[PDB]
């Protein structure tokens, strides 16, 4: 964690001409804390080394796709420096004014506004997924089969003395079932947002139109279907019906596939909670995942 004195000092070092008048905490994620500075900029500071690589990733991707997208995205204006601890010490982005398009907010909109929102997200995704990926930096590729095998290995290392025989057999089976299913690894890899959820979609209540996409730190080259299944959850997201509208504008050509990927992903969450948990020292996510795994 950081003091305001630390943030200001960090920025002053690299941007001595930049006058800081105001600084307040803007937000906080698992990877970075955000500061709003002079009410003009969002500055992200990594909470840890791992978070710093997401920050570093966001900056590189945003630089590459700048003015290629049909909706406003953060623009990099300030960058920090690498250390032995952080790949990037901080970054300052233009602030995009607006509020998040919550499930609540969306469902209260004129049926036309909802439909237009679905159209704007579709064409945003269409152009993003169309961006030319050759000449893209290292690390950017996220091969799904590589991910699952690596995860499987991790679950095995973590849970071998935590599960009983029948319970681990269930784990093996699930991972077996995933890996022997071609549709998961068959996609054309494209540049994807990879955390495309309602809290990263900023909305203009005056125009009743989406006015920005934020938080590219998870972006990668992978399965573009990821950017639909993330919006499709019923608890914290928009739901299968609204995403379906988005799918039509996208001109999507295998929607049951999208659906099959959604359901697999929802089941898979227990395992991510174990892994993401253990890695981020979230003993709460680990125990939840562990308890879920010891069940249905
Ligand atoms: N909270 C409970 C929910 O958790 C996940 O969904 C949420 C994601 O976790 C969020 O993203 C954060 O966590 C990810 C790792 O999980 C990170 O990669 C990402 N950078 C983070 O911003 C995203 N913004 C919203 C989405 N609804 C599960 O899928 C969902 O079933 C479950 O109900
Ligand atoms: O410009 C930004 C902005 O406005 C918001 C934002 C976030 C949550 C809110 O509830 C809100 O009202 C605004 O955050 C961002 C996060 C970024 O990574 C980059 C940005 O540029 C902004
Ligand atoms: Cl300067």
């Amino acid at each position: 964690t950081y003091t305001f004195d630390q943030v200001e000092k960090a920025i002053e070092q690299l941007y001595p001409d930049f006058t800081i008048n105001t600084i307040e905490i803007s937000g906080e994620g698992n990877d970075c804390i955000a500061y709003e500075i002079n009410r003009d900029f969002i500055f992200k500071f990594p909470k840890h080394s791992r978070g710093s690589t997401n920050l570093f990733n966001e900056v590189n991707i945003l630089k590459r796709i700048h003015n290629k997208l049909p909706l406003p995205i953060p623009e990099v204006v300030f960058t920090g420096m690498p250390s032995e601890t952080y790949q990037m010490s901080f970054a300052g982005f233009t602030k995009i004014k607006g509020v998040p398009l919550t499930p609540l907010l969306l469902n209260n909109l004129p049926k036309q506004s909802q439909n237009q929102a679905a159209k704007d997200l579709a064409r945003f995704l269409s152009e993003l997924h169309s961006i030319n990926i050759s000449g893209f930096k290292s690390n950017l590729v996220l091969d799904f089969r590589e991910k699952i095998n690596e995860d499987n290995k991790k679950i095995k290392k973590l849970l071998s003395r935590e599960l009983k025989g029948p319970q681990m057999k269930k784990v093996d089976d699930f991972y077996r079932d995933i890996l022997e299913n071609e549709i998961y690894f068959k996609y054309y890899p494209c540049l994807i947002h990879n955390d495309f959820s309602s809290d990263h979609i900023l909305f203009d209540t005056e125009k009743n139109t989406i006015c920005g996409i934020i938080d590219f730190g998870d972006a990668a080259i992978s399965d573009p279907d990821n950017d639909f299944i993330s919006l499709m959850e019923d608890d914290e997201e928009y739901g299968m019906e609204f995403v379906s509208k988005i799918l039509n504008h996208y001109k999507h050509k295998d929607i049951p596939t999208v659906l099959e990927k959604y359901r697999m992903k929802e089941k898979y969450w227990s395992f991510e909670k174990i892994i993401y948990g253990k890695e981020y020292g979230y003993m709460d996510w680990y125990e939840e995942g562990l308890n879920e795994i010891r069940s249905i």
